[PDB]
């Protein structure tokens, strides 16, 4: 007679996944462990008092995706409105059409390009690199690009997001942004994308609602666990913290960045008149501005006051939450040491380890979901269900 | 034993909506008389054989609504996609966001404007007219998006599309445009909006599908209705056809405009990457091309040929069809006596007039719809069930 069937330390959506599939899809209890004083990791929002707009505390969290299982699996928990996010750029103290598109290149330009036109444009200005090479971000943003439009809008802005050579920067960080020959200014390229129609706290609370889910707040996993797993030694653990902090940096601190905000309201109906606002430009010191009213167009809000978030970028400390991971080439190296005391672990204790944090991967939240689903249906499910080993 | 219960001169979005709904919710009998070859008006859609793209024949249809009755209405038809439609505008070789917007703002003055200073900024090219006042389209435009954007984005425009002064021009025309002070630059500012997911055709097709509906294509009413009123003389008549055309131009022929295209098939994939392209200035024949392949992203097209069409416009002939109503000053005055012998028709043979020809009015799609639900509600429902007279 064991207490719990499984153990998952933190409540991320990775967590919540993990824990809402074994407790619902097996029937066993789940014990949640969150370090944080609410639930959703990042993706905890809160409704501004003098306003009532979604703040999305820790960044601002848009959710996209092509997975249709993913897509009805989220569906279960939130409905999601029509929201397409668009993004804006500013650089020389004028707003540009974002990203990779006609609407830029003509603003940049000065002139109209036609799709055929823009596309040899940008060939002349990629000159030096092509995509087929391109092994980190600089020479992926150049062949995709061109260098002027590198040096203008992306050069500037990830110095300040990672204040890391871009020479030493993975290329799938310049990836996620669509590249494009059209007006198309849409920032995703997924099938389905909308925000969760009652915020996202309503979402992350009615996938950790099951009874069979207990969630502990305000505890952190490192000093209960000697406790908690002797009451149940056959449950397994499934770890969403930071990788080289669950070995206390045995090996070393890995490269990490992480985020300030400053969130203010103001005394007019509008600041931006958009969402996300992006500041490309080195003479400001924030990455990019939210507007959270825009957010929801569906939702009214008062036209007297409006509740914006600016966003800083710097190194993760000690007591700091990590936000990004670097993936330097030394980083990497030392993420493979910890993968192989990682798989090590699985084998000796049972436990797993899935999530932005635990796999020191640039996970996005359906991404995220994904990989919970991947390591449910394929590990934990056989384990709990057929006893089938965890490796 | 009469042989039709209702007769219904044409077969546009009005005439359907009548035909179906007195045929489905009275059970009648009703007999559909279109001088076209095909059904739907302007609204029919044809498959362009090289790219099986559709074409939207006698101009680009794009529904939009903020009545849910209309959208619910509709909906029993066809489904919709989740299309959003965005228009750009072409001036001195340059393609401007649009319509009124930060984004149209912040490119034609060469820097970024807050909402606050750009409604300050717009509020002193607004000077010389309010738009509590402003009767005319001239003088409602400038008291809505200032002078220096008029000339550039409107005079050009408004000059091709109706070749009449712009102070004989209704000021309704220029309000279908939505103000804003935003970076939305959606063209339309309705609740719901989408196109056909299986074209217009086919939604059309579905509307007079009911076998109680009968069509008779190639059929001119003013031909046939002295043989077929008398197969059954209690049966009204719903006319959607030119309403000078009615009476023969007895009183004077109503101002109006009408439409010329070019459809041409391209050897290359993308045209001018968006939708539709509105070229304001006056180097050019045509006020806007439009790209079919852009209306339904959701459908994959090959990416070696595209279909595009120019609109051009200019005055209504007699051998032309009727597609824009002009309502200038003497325009709405022969209106008024028209109205006064359509009042008399109704009265005297039972002939209720409708739609956008039938009215002489600027109707779009959802409120061509919602007129004939207005008009089968109050009027032909209570005649045809109830014996109520049809004033
Ligand atoms: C500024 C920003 C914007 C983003 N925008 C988007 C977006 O627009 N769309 C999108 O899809 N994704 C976005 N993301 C990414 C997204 O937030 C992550 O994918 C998401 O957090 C996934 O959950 P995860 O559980 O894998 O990581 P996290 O949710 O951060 O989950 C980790 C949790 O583990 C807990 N924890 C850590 N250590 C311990 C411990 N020792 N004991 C107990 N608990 C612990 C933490 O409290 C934390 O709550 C954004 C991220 C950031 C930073
Ligand atoms: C270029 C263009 C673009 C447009 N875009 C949009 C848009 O994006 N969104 C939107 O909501 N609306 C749009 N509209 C408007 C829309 O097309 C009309 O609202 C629509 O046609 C409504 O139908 P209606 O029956 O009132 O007029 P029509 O559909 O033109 O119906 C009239 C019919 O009566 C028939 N007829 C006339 N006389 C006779 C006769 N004597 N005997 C027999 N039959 C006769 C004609 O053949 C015609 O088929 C657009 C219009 C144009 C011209
Ligand atoms: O104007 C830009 C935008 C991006 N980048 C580069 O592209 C990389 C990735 O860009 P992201 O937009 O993905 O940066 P974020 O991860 O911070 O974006 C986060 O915030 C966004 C909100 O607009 C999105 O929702 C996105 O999904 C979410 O991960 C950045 O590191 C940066 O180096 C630039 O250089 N300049
Ligand atoms: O760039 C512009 C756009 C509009 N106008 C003025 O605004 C009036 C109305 O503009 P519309 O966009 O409504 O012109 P249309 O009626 O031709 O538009 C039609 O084609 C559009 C397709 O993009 C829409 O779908 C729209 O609903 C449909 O009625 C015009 O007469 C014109 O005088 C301009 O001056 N300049």
């Amino acid at each position: 007679t064991a207490r719990f069937d499984l153990f998952v330390v933190g409540s991320g959506f990775f967590g919540l996944t993990i824990a809402e599939r074994v407790a619902t899809q097996l029937d066993k209890r789940v014990l949640v462990l969150e370090r944080r004083p609410h639930i959703g990791g990042n993706a905890y929002s809160e409704a501004e008092p003098q306003t009532g707009i979604e703040v999305h505390k820790y960044g601002a969290h848009l959710f996209h995706t092509s997975n249709k299982r993913v897509w009805d699996y989220v569906r279960q928990f939130t409905d999601f409105t029509d929201y397409r996010h668009r993004v804006f750029a500013m650089h020389n103290g004028q707003a540009y059409q974002f990203p990779m598109g006609l609407g830029l290149v003509s603003q940049f330009f000065g002139k109209y390009f036609t799709p055929e036109q823009a596309r040899q444009l940008i060939a002349e200005q990629a000159a030096e690199i092509d995509t087929a090479d391109a092994q980190n971000l600089e020479e992926k943003a150049i062949s995709l690009i061109g260098r002027p439009l590198y040096e203008a809008f992306v050069k500037g802005y990830t110095a300040k997001q990672w204040q890391t050579d871009p020479k030493e920067l993975p290329a799938a960080n310049i990836t996620r942004l669509p590249v494009r020959y059209t007006f198309d200014n849409r920032y995703f390229s997924d099938t389905y994308e909308g925000l969760p129609t009652d915020g996202y706290t309503a979402w992350l609370q009615n996938m950790a609602a099951d009874h069979r889910i207990e969630v502990r707040l305000n505890t952190d996993w490192f000093d209960v666990r000697g406790q908690l797993r002797p009451g149940s030694p056959a449950a397994p653990v499934v770890y969403t913290g930071p990788l080289d902090r669950y070995f206390d940096y045995a090996e070393g601190r890995l490269g990490w960045r992480t985020l300030d905000f400053e969130v203010e309201v103001l005394p007019i109906g509008d600041f931006q008149g958009t969402a996300v606002m992006n500041y490309n430009d080195l003479d400001v010191p924030y990455t990019r501005i939210h507007e959270f009213r825009h957010f929801h167009p569906e939702r009214d809000y008062r036209t007297d006051k409006t509740v914006i978030m600016r966003e800083y970028s710097r190194f993760a400390e000690d007591d700091d939450e990590p936000y990004y991971p670097i993936n330097t080439e030394a980083d990497r190296a030392l993420l493979a040491t910890y993968r192989a005391r990682a798989k090590s672990e699985t084998a000796s204790s049972k436990v797993l380890f899935g999530g932005r944090l635990g796999t020191y991967q640039y996970l996005d939240m359906h991404m995220a979901i994904a990989s919970a689903l991947n390591m449910y249906d394929n590990v934990l499910a056989p384990h709990l269900r057929d006893g089938v080993p965890l490796l």
